[PDB]
């Protein structure tokens, strides 16, 4: 099902159809602030960001990049850095060759290159520097910054059609075209297929799916997939997952970024957690053990159910660093915590290990299943710690090296 | 794109391919507790649950149902009630005809009917009561409660194949078959196509998509779609959205339920909010104004951006009850709050109304766009309240009756 693509190395991280779909993120600290940006790169990376982008917006930012990279490497943190360029990227890359070298990838936006005939020169200059340095590039179109000359061209094409499309549909055409024309232009200049990643982001889910199906058909490059400007909170989380899932299940997308707006005080790592959850929900990567639990209903006996499920989740999160080191494959662990006999045994038998609490009408005992069969039956006080000990025992056996 | 289906009325709410996809939920209070369950029905309904299910697990539950329904109707709350039956549904429906009458729909699980030859009688009895009362039925299979006799049948079919499928794939076959055989059996007994809804739930997203594509192909009924036992927190929210989106975008699904495990103390309404967000993210329903906002990055100037976006979201939520009454169509409002010039103007021009804060390097002014064109430019203190006044003015004009 996965769309085949050439491999693009972003630092040490391969992306493309032969490789795991890579999680990425972007900092929100001022790049010029070396200490804050280094810290946040590390934080994002420790949370699971395999690649981290940072804006390189002006000269002070550019001058900070080599120091941020040096500091990362001093602690053995080989997380690749993507520089995000707009308006003056050709100038910054030209003037600050240590920044150009320090980055692991450049992002170009075909809509923020400049005006008129200057755009083609600026593009060429950035591509030249990438070629000279052996750096990969993302050609990243975004409908917030659509090339207006291209939009007019396409508006006029549309108006000649027997049945013109809507204005909105022509915007989506123009976004794809922007990415595809720039891709083809880079290839024609000699940038390798092993050095080009494409994106074409919109902020509405159904539109993203259309756009990426077109990109996937019209190009051979690995694709960086994300719902741009997804918003805050639950809205942003849902929209992101809803937009990505149809494409990922169809085999489209080689790296993802979740564009959440943090609430004030909310950590920048939340977008990384969401990204990881999307991929794991779809069975495309495994990052950590997961808990399957029912919603609970009027059959569930007390608030013990919600508390047990939460406690199991909390313990798995606590054990994971240790586990990941000792027990190869433990990220695939599936644990169930269920509220009653209706679906409790069955669901538990689908998990690696699961517990079925007794609900209404039932004897006060809680069967535990592992590998699809009854393991034991728990009762009394301390069901939670007995269950967690059984989960521990299970992990040691099943995921033993 | 929407799959055509006959219309099934669940109380006053039509479901099927000619109708909006209906949001539903389920209570978690003991049904016998009339006061707690009435209260929670009302809470769920006020949050957007168009249909509400409650477990009817024993005699005391059954005896409460008519009183819960009476109380709802006394306040004009015409939210339909779905009774969830397992093991003894035929007995409860037979013994408590006022409960049978009070419900607006019955849920049957083909896997919780009983043993052997008793299953067919129990099924028939429930279908008979529904026919006699004019009630619709959901035939709701769940892989936590798969009919074992059917699984063995299908296991044996599989073992005769030149290339047998995995055990997991045969479970999914058996789940579909359970729903389809029961559907066909109900139809053959005379229950109308206007009285039958189907579900066949699993707890893994990719499996759900396969299952529902099969149900959709093999049956004509409206489909109740949900990812069962989706779990807690972000995991549960993401998995639910990821599982539903591919199907909903393909036109499959007539009503949805989000099966979140609440954290201790978390409201039961959270699943309703998630359901609504899935549908709105995909452009299938509109419930409330939405805010598109960028993630922010190193180009964003201060924590003002995150604070403004949050404040705009909070104000829209506060205004909505009033708005919904005065301004037909306001649920479709799209507002943008953006961090800098890179995508800020562009994205704002895609919204009904949007503001682009100044980021790094920019003059300290904030253009506001409406209907795709510059409306005004804001500066100084009080940008947030000026913007919200402009949003108010916009709404009055655009969504005037
Ligand atoms: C900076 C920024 C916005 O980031 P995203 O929403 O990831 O969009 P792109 O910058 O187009 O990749
Ligand atoms: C009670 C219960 C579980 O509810 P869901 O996860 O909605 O699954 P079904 O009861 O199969 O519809
Ligand atoms: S397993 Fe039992 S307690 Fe949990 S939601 Fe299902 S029927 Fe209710
Ligand atoms: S609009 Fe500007 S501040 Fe917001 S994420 Fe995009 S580049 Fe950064």
């Amino acid at each position: 099902m996965r769309r085949p693509t050439p491999t693009v190395y972003v630092g040490r991280v391969p992306i493309g159809g032969a490789h795991p779909i890579a999680v990425q993120s972007m900092t929100n600290t001022p790049t010029r602030d070396v200490e804050a940006t280094t810290a946040q790169v590390l934080e994002l990376h420790r949370a699971g960001s395999e690649i981290v982008r940072l804006t390189v917006n002006d000269e002070e930012a550019a001058k900070a990049v080599p120091e941020i990279k040096r500091r990362l490497l001093a602690e053995g943190a080989e997380v690749p850095l993507v520089g995000d360029f707009h308006f003056n990227g050709h100038l910054l890359l030209r003037k600050y060759p240590k920044m150009a070298e320090a980055l692991d990838k450049f992002r170009i936006n075909p809509g923020t290159l400049g005006r008129g005939r200057h755009k083609d020169e600026h593009f060429a200059e950035m591509i030249r520097i990438a070629m000279d340095l052996g750096k990969p590039v993302r050609i990243g179109a975004n409908w917030g910054s659509l090339d207006p000359a291209l939009l007019t061209e396409l508006m006029d094409r549309n108006a000649r059609r027997p049945e013109p499309k809507s204005a909105h549909e022509v915007v989506l055409e123009a976004l794809v075209e922007s990415a595809v024309r720039a891709y083809e232009a880079a290839l024609e200049m000699g940038l390798g297929e092993d050095k080009l990643v494409l994106s074409a982001k919109v902020s509405k889910a159904r539109d993203l799916v259309w756009v990426y199906r077109e990109l996937a058909r019209r190009t051979q490059a690995p694709l960086h997939l994300g719902l741009t400007e997804a918003g805050m909170g639950v809205k942003g989380i849902v929209a992101s997952a809803a937009a990505l899932a149809p494409l990922l299940l169809e085999g489209i997308g080689d790296t993802i970024r979740v564009s959440l707006t943090p609430a004030p005080g909310e950590p920048r790592t939340k977008e990384v957690e969401v990204a990881q959850e999307i991929l794991q929900a779809l069975g495309l990567r495994a990052f950590a053990p997961e808990v399957t639990s029912c919603p609970g209903c009027g059959r569930t006996t007390s608030t013990f159910f919600q508390e047990l499920a939460e406690e199991v989740s909390r313990r798995l999160k606590e054990r994971l660093p240790e586990w990941r080191a000792r027990y190869p494959g433990v990220e695939e662990l599936k644990v169930a915590v269920m509220g009653c006999v209706v679906n409790g045994p069955g669901e538990s038998k689908h998990a690696h290990i699961g517990i079925s609490l007794p609900g209404a009408g039932e004897e006060p005992k809680a069967p535990v299943y592992a590998d699809g069969k009854l393991l034991t039956i728990l009762k009394g006080e301390g069901i939670a710690e007995e269950f967690l000990r059984l989960v521990e025992d299970y992990v040691k056996t099943r995921f033993a090296p």
